């Protein structure tokens, strides 16, 4: 089948584009929001393929809706990029979680299309 649905969650507009973008030659569907909130605002209902987040934001802090990424949809297949402040969102990973680091460099489908196939490996 291929093709997959990474809902990421960036920092603010123009960031979700710039993605989908690159994304857009692989031919995936990198749903990418502004705020982690929002975000599981649109899948309320529950992730599609993969959810993702990435370390960049303004000010200080890293995202503080990643817990809630979670607290959302059941504890599918996610990716949070390294970050250096994000340490505290990322503890709720090895505590049952499904996502471990991202680290640098990673191709735009090498990341995607990486899960993709996570997604549907390990369903034991």
């Amino acid at each position: 089948m291929q093709r997959g649905i990474v809902w990421v969650v960036d920092d603010d507009s123009s960031i979700r584009w710039v993605l989908e973008r690159a994304l857009a030659g692989a031919g995936l569907t990198c749903t990418t929001f502004e705020n982690g909130n929002e975000v599981l605002a649109a899948l309320a209902s529950k992730t599609p393929d993969v959810l993702l987040s990435d370390i960049r934001m303004p000010g200080m802090d890293g995202l503080a809706l990643l817990k809630q990424i979670k607290q959302r949809h059941p504890m599918l297949p996610v990716i949070i990029m390294t970050a250096h402040s994000d340490l505290d969102a990322a503890v709720s990973a090895y505590q049952q979680g499904a996502f471990d680091y991202l680290p640098k460099p990673f191709d735009i489908d090498e990341a995607v299309a990486l899960v993709e196939r996570a997604i549907s490996h390990y369903q034991e």
